């Protein structure tokens, strides 16, 4: 599955998208991703487009 993130960091914005069976394996790509990017926010999850964001 295609699993995106949206990324509203205070300077890191922007998104991305990673292939994962489960959104575990996803949540933990993007929140590896957003600890190589210094994002640290809320994480919301819209299920329905699989898409994360990290409001910081």
């Amino acid at each position: 599955d295609t699993y995106k993130l949206i990324l509203n960091g205070k300077t890191l914005k922007g998104e991305t998208t990673t292939e994962a069976v489960d959104a575990x394996t996803a949540e933990k790509v993007f929140k590896q991703y957003a600890x190589d990017n210094g994002v640290d926010g809320e994480w919301t999850y819209d299920d329905a487009t699989k898409t994360f964001t990290v409001t910081e």
